[PDB]
């Protein structure tokens, strides 16, 4: 079975540079889009031999999109509205897909619309890849859906809106958020773990995946439990606090800002699920939501073991300096 070569877009973004460098140390070729071929992992990733980067936006550029997929057998695509119309974008390139005719299963990262599940407003940045989910499901090639859940590595102590791990005064840190202290949410080790877990999706098939949704986490943790895991970490005093609205200490893109207001009033004010839709006697036993991504992916790293043994590097690399 020799491997497959993989199109990829937004490559230098968490996702899609997990896989590519799982992927290409496994014997995958690799076509991956990026919006610029500037910056360490742009550059990191061009030195790696089984990966070939096609530099150009995504936004009214379906050329670039029929090279990215010339060749190419299988697909992880993963949108940000930073390329600008993410719904046009999805939907572009799924078709550039099938025009293909090579692309033998299509992985999408998808999010929940919380509107379609309670009273609740979706989520600016999650809802539109629902939608382009329902497009690329009634296009004629396989598919498959992985929901990502929050990133262990989007803790920062950098004042960044609500994951920042904030260091006081006393050498405690403090982490401020809208989300109940005591409801679990899912996680997930970004780096480490999307692309083992999207191979193994690869390498099972489209028989077995096709139309299916699958949770990226593989730990849920609540915020209570979060800041647990850094302190032992860290062997510091890490405490919570929930906060009707999130703390904004720098500027930041309205995009962004009305993403903000859209978690306080899902999170914060409903305490609705991250992961709203259905699917997320002796004997009986009902599936956890890190079932499927664990039987995908046993090598996965939890939240103690980041703040252990990442975030500190992560840290320095920013310039802080409560490590040293
Ligand atoms: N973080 C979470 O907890 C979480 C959970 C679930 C889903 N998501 C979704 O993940 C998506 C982001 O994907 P990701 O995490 O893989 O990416 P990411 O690591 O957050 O990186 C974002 C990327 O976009 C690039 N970029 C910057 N300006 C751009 C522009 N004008 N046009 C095009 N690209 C531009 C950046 O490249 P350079 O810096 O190299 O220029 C960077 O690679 C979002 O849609 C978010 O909603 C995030
Ligand atoms: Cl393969
Ligand atoms: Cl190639
Ligand atoms: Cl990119
Ligand atoms: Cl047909
Ligand atoms: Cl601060
Ligand atoms: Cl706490
Ligand atoms: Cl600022
Ligand atoms: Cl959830
Ligand atoms: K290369
Ligand atoms: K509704
Ligand atoms: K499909
Ligand atoms: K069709
Ligand atoms: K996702």
């Amino acid at each position: 079975q020799q491997k497959k070569t993989i199109a990829v877009v937004n490559a230098t973004g968490r996702q899609a540079a997990s896989l590519i460098r799982v992927a290409a140390a496994v014997g995958h070729h690799v076509r991956a889009q990026v919006h610029s071929l500037k910056g360490l992992i742009a550059e990191e990733l061009q030195a790696i031999p089984n990966v070939t980067l096609f530099q150009g936006p995504l936004l009214n550029n379906v050329p670039l999109m029929d090279t990215l997929f010339e060749g190419a057998h299988l697909a992880f695509i993963n949108t940000t509205s930073q390329a600008g119309d993410e719904i046009a974008i999805g939907k572009d390139l799924a078709d550039a897909a099938k025009r293909a005719g090579t692309i033998q299963h299509y992985i999408y990262s998808s999010m929940p619309d919380h509107s379609l599940y309670g009273p609740w407003p979706a989520v600016p940045m999650w809802a539109p890849k629902f939608t382009v989910e329902n497009y690329v499901r009634q296009l004629g090639l396989p598919s498959t859906f992985v929901y990502a859940g929050i990133y262990n590595n989007n803790f920062t102590s950098l004042p960044y809106p609500l994951f920042q791990m904030e260091l006081m005064p006393d050498g405690t840190f403090e982490w401020h958020a809208p989300f109940d202290p005591d409801i679990p949410l899912p996680w997930l080790d970004a780096e480490h773990d999307v692309g083992p877990a999207l191979l193994q999706i690869f390498k099972d098939g489209p028989q077995k995946w096709n139309g299916h949704r699958i949770a990226l986490t593989f730990e849920t943790l609540s915020p209570v439990q979060v800041c647990a895991a850094f302190s032992r970490a860290l062997n510091r005093r890490v405490t919570y606090v929930q906060v009707p609205k999130v703390e904004i200490k720098v500027n930041i893109p309205v995009g962004y800002r009305e993403q903000l207001e859209a978690i306080e009033v899902v999170f914060g004010e409903h305490k609705a699920p991250y992961f709203p839709l259905p699917e997320f006697p002796g004997g009986v036993i009902s599936q956890r939501v890190t079932d499927e991504a664990r039987k995908l992916w046993s090598g996965w790293r939890d939240m103690e073991e980041y703040a252990r043994e990442v975030f500190p590097i992560e840290e320095e690399a920013n310039g802080l300096d409560w490590m040293l």
